[PDB]
RNA sequence: AAAAAAAAAA
RNA sequence: AAAAAAAAAA
RNA sequence: AAAAAAAAAA
RNA sequence: AAAAAAAAAA
RNA sequence: AAAAAAAAAA
RNA sequence: AAAAAAAAAA
RNA sequence: AAAAAAAAAA
RNA sequence: AAAAAAAAAA
RNA sequence: AAAAAAAAAA
RNA sequence: AAAAAAAAAA
RNA sequence: AAAAAAAAAA
RNA sequence: AAAAAAAAAA
RNA sequence: AAAAAAAAAA
RNA sequence: AAAAAAAAAA
């Protein structure tokens, strides 16, 4: 291959675009309490910390949940996701469990090509379910 | 296809990273004046107009260049670009120019991989001069 | 084949999901009045007639409608629909008209991929028009 | 494919069901007994909870099995199913242990076409036996 | 190929509609402000102009611009596309320049699958940003 | 298939037509008395309630005719059309009877490509002759 | 098939016998001390709890160990199997260790053809030997 | 990958 | 997938 | 290995 | 006959 | 399955 | 798809 | 056309 | 020779 | 293995 | 050249 | 059409 | 894609 | 013989 | 020999 600078023969001005989308796998934290359900922000989503606060919408592809903390005495960890839609929220609670006291329980779910549609900061994605006081969720998503 | 939220059987916690790298085609402009070359610096790569005000290095690519307003009476649009490197300056001043008074001078050059390495806000990219008042860039790099 | 009862050689513990979606071909009736036409609701899709009062939402697929009772003398029945949208309703009226006095009209529409999206209980699915006094609906959709 | 409503060219009314069968994967635990055999209730698998309280029959096909509590101190986790039948009840006593005391015992069994008639609430599923508080079943079932 | 009327043995009444839908490309302009956003109006498509006054929603497809005026002194022409949606807009900015002060720039974007739902005359389908007085667009649409 | 908006590498402005032609199936009833002519005026073709009152002339390709009221009693239905043309109406008759008197009688005639021409409101497509009260007419046609 | 009884076109009367064999995987635990040899009795393979208590001689053709509980404090689990023969005991020591602290230690031996004969309640099988208070033992035998 | 239940298509 | 034991069929 | 998004090449 | 949802198997 | 009209792609 | 009547073509 | 029940044949 | 139950192997 | 009667499927 | 919408044919 | 980055699948 | 000049390899 | 840099051709 | 109109057959 080269080993200098060469010239390129660039034609007419191309079309451009400063503020492209973005396929993401974003991971973060939620805190959850006993018997209650933890509705997850979308807003979570945007953030410096994703290098993703330029933008203000989201499209979301699917969602994986693993238990982040130990389990209660004598129990095994668990997590439940019941996905949640601006057009009506669903009714199944998608359950992973632990077969080992040591670690985490693991579940996700997948959103079908027909409810992929924008999400804004103040949406809800799903609720999360668990004996464990923290759940790590990586959620795939296309922002735009 | 699917018309439903499915289950998706997730295993253990996989590798994440929460500040990716990204390929970019970055748009900009710059003002160049008559018979002085412009420096174009490294930081004009990184800014929330781009979503890249999370980097601080950048490795370049390619650099293409265009006219971006029309020439001086009497004359045709001409852009050059003399390529600078922390390890060295080069000499070269590629150049384009246009053959029609109503049409943009382009021209560009590739970086060879032996001197694609990074490059902070304080580091210049190029020379740019022209016959024109402003010049369009449009830089190949890769944020990191 | 076994007749008796055979070990299984269990792993560890599964996925599972205490209320999953269902796929259904919904059969009800609604009433229609001369010359005004009459908004189906969602909420008709989700009773214990059914086996759906668990759910709250509901994906509609496609709607097929008959007439129910007999003409006024002289006529032959017809039934026409009208789809209904949260995001836009349509203006199509699909129609079906019997060419025997003596049996009944029907007509159908399928929804696109792009449309279909939850709706719940207080939306609307349709508006029906017709001649007989009832009319049959045959909904397909996916209870989520 | 079309991007919007079309057309159905329906026929005469169908056969219809508003009440249909449905294959299920139902999880639910129980309490057990050092030394004592605990009778799973058919009841169990009537509930708002699984979306099956408008059933009053079921067909079991295969039940599994996992210790859902911690065992004694020094000890594995076992446990034990004997299933149970109308007709006659079994002596088996299918069991599963676990080789790492933080992980779950499990074991299974199927029932074969010709013990596959129907229960109700107040029949029996089997018997469980367990060194842990609690276990986990999940029952292969047909509701009818 | 025949030269006069012929018999058509036609059967049972067809199923029938008076106001089916329409994939159409409407071709209209815009008044732009310099450094300000003009918000295309979904009600500019609905008109007896284009044959469409008797729709009430559309299904936006993909959207095209090109400046409509000349430019201001020394510069060329740009465009650029934001997309809207009411379930989240986006941020990107679609841009097209002009390689000859006296040709129109131009650009466009595609709407996926996915987002493809109704609009009615209250919504708005992108913001338009230019450095020229009035930009035209053609619109690929599903009228229903 | 994409999940985002994406851009278009739009060219030079196309060639447009905000007012297009369009093929339909146009359905409509026509009063009809014992033993007269019943000439069908071109008008009832244009109207806000086939969507088009934009057109001013269309080309008849077919036409198709059903009775839509009972016949006298002891009779079957019949159905007769005459085909008119500016430059020379036609003397043919062509009929259809219903076979069961409950039943519909139906008949249809084509026009050869040599006298697809435009017609205006003020035109007559045909003159019906049925024992029914009321006939059905679903016209294929271009409107231009 | 047949939905119905059937008849049997019966011979002579067949050779017959009512004490037959039986190929079994026998499941039994025994109790262990530390730095003792426990010799197995075959006496623990007759019993109402295998369903072999009508049998006074058995046939072993392999024996497989486990350790039942948790091993000292800081230790892996082991266990150690010295086959014993009426005709010479062997001074072979099969053993088998825990790689996690957490786990049973597991090892067995294959009985050759040649010293495949029958043993009797007074008879001994194997010696164990484990830092754990209980083994559990799997032995294949043909019970005669 | 096949099969069973619900649905859709053919 | 083959083999051994019980059973069934051929 | 294919596909989607950004980029590059052809 | 294929596909989608639940289940089962591989 | 082909063709005509509108649209999209190539 | 072939044939018969009128017409046209070859 | 195959299968199940009764019968017949082989 | 295949299949079902128990076992063993792969 | 085919056929006849009843049934089921195609 | 294929596909989507309306229409026509098969 | 291939490749690089992010993602998804296998 | 080949060739000429400088370089590198073989 | 191929490749890299400059040039030329296609 | 094919096609168009009327008829008949398939
Ligand atoms: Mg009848
Ligand atoms: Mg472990």
């Amino acid at each position: 291959n080269s080993n200098v600078v060469t010239m390129i023969r660039a034609g007419s001005y191309p079309k451009v675009n400063p503020t492209p989308t973005w396929v993401r796998a974003i991971p973060f934290e939620v805190s959850v309490q006993s018997g209650i359900a933890f509705k997850v922000p979308v807003g979570s989503l945007f953030s410096a910390n994703f290098r993703t606060d330029s933008f203000t919408s989201v499209t979301v592809m699917s969602v994986r949940a693993w238990t982040q903390l130990t389990p209660p005495v004598n129990e095994y960890s668990f997590v439940r996701l019941k996905p949640l839609f601006k057009t009506g929220d669903s009714t199944e609670e998608f359950e992973g469990r632990a077969s080992n006291i040591n670690t985490r329980a693991s579940v996700g779910y997948r959103i079908p090509t027909n409810l992929r549609q924008n999400t804004v900061a103040a949406d809800n994605v799903c609720e999360v379910r668990s004996n464990c006081r923290q759940v790590a969720l990586v959620i795939s998503c296309c922002f735009n």
